[PDB]
């Protein structure tokens, strides 16, 4: 990959010099990962830059820097120091030479800046953006965001705002920037045990990435296997992936397994949070069951443990977690990235609700929106459909000798 330019873009002007306090859910997050790649194709530089500065007027926390206070608690120091925007060019080109089946791999890590977090926090950009053009109109947007500034939803809002501005339009949107709403009460009064942050079950006493497609003529069936109640397609798919991995890993029947589902609390908090709330609201929801009960009983049981676990996270339960996390012994060791989604556990983060394919700059809309590289096993990305099909794709990492099976049980609905 060749590089034409590298610019540290700061807001167009007039930005507050805040220091944003961060809510407990603004601190417990898996690392600074959350990378993303956007793939474009032809349709029917001097503008992408100024649109970023214009979009950094309302979203000034993105142009800030990471900082600790006197207690070591992480903050967002609104420096206005800027966001890194790179415009790359590839000689070899052929976007699908490059992306091929769009499955994540190390070559996607090259559509993204290198950046050393190990350095001092106050002097790396919280967000980096790369624009890599190809041979006949292929474009690639790489996004690398720090978790302590905003969640995925608030990050996609920015990319959409940036794209809406580059189109020659205007944002309409003012972000709500105040994390004191999710402040735990004084004193913390937990009402639940909160097994979400309990240690995961242990397996009873590098890798291969896999991208899998679910047509619409597959999701129909899952809705056909639904019974007292009747569950939804995503709840079936999720349990289907839970069921498949429990069989792909050859788990013993009496083993406890844990599914780490990220949950958006913006809508279930009373009173409801403001629109365009800028921050991290992602709460953890962990349904659990024995490995045998998932795979021996019908698929609607796997949704039963998933649905009843998500339906328990009401305003009384979410605010009880904020009080709960205030009492934890170490602030960021509940952060568990590299070996929590080990066997027999797993994690499923879904993007089937974020307006992902709304990043039209003028080159059309994305054909692809997905993660750059799979770090390790256990994390399932529920991709959204771009062609309006009603489809649903998933990307996944597993041990090299569990993927050949996992591919065989996923295809059988």
């Amino acid at each position: 990959i060749n590089v034409v330019r590298e610019t540290m873009v700061r807001p167009a002007g007039a930005t507050p010099q805040r220091v944003l306090w961060n809510s407990n859910v603004d601190l417990v997050i898996p690392r600074i990962h959350t990378a993303s790649v956007y793939f474009y194709r032809p349709d029917p530089g001097g503008v992408l830059r100024e649109a970023l500065a214009k979009a950094l007027v309302p979203f000034y926390p993105m142009a800030g820097r990471l900082k600790k206070d006197e207690n070591g608690r992480f903050e967002i120091n609104c420096n206005g120091e800027g966001v890194l925007l790179v415009e790359a060019a590839a000689a070899n080109a052929s976007v699908d030479e490059y992306a091929r089946d769009f499955a994540p791999d190390v070559s996607f890590q090259r559509l993204i800046p290198s950046v050393d977090y190990t350095q001092d926090i106050g002097s790396f950009p919280l967000l980096v953006l790369q624009i890599t053009r190809f041979k006949c109109g292929g474009a690639s947007l790489g996004v690398g965001m720090e978790h302590h500034v905003a969640d995925g939803m608030s990050g996609i809002t920015f990319i959409n705002t940036w794209a809406a501005m580059a189109r020659g339009e205007d944002p309409k949107i003012v972000p709500y920037i105040d994390r004191t709403l999710l402040r735990a009460n004084k004193p913390p009064i937990p009402k639940f045990p909160h097994v979400e942050y309990h240690p995961p079950p242990l397996l009873k006493h590098r890798i291969a990435v896999g991208l899998f497609k679910f047509t619409k003529e597959q999701l129909q069936a899952l809705k056909s296997q639904a019974t007292n109640t009747t569950y939804s397609s995503y709840e079936m798919l999720s349990g289907h992936i839970w069921r498949s991995m429990c069989l792909a890993r050859g788990l013993d029947d009496d083993q406890e397994t844990k599914l780490y589902i990220a949950t958006d609390g913006r809508a279930r908090v009373v009173p409801p949070l403001p629109k365009h709330y800028f921050g991290n609201v992602i709460f953890t929801c962990t349904p659990m069951a024995l490995a045998g009960d998932l795979v021996s009983r019908p698929l609607y049981y796997a949704a039963s443990v998933i649905h009843d676990a998500v339906s328990r996270m009401n305003d009384e339960y979410l605010r009880s977690a904020l009080d709960y996390l205030e009492l934890q012994p170490d602030l960021y060791k509940l952060v568990r990235g590299a070996h929590t989604f080990r066997s027999p556990n797993l994690g499923i983060t879904s993007w089937s609700r974020l307006p992902v394919y709304d990043a039209d700059f003028g080159w059309g809309r994305p054909v692809f929106m997905g993660p750059a590289v799979i770090a390790f096993e256990g994390l399932v990305y529920v991709l959204p459909s771009g062609t309006g099909d009603g489809s649903l794709s998933i990307s996944l990492g597993l041990q090299p000798e569990h993927m050949p099976r996992f591919e065989q049980l996923i295809g059988q609905i």
